[PDB]
């Protein structure tokens, strides 16, 4: 899994 950035 690849978790997002914001
Ligand atoms: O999982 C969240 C997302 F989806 F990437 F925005 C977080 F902001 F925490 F990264
Ligand atoms: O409101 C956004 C959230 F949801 F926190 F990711 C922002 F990244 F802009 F803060």
């Amino acid at each position: 899994m690849v978790g997002g950035v914001v």
